[PDB]
């Protein structure tokens, strides 16, 4: 799977 982090 795409992963995202937002800091
Ligand atoms: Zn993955």
């Amino acid at each position: 799977g795409s992963n995202q982090n937002n800091f």
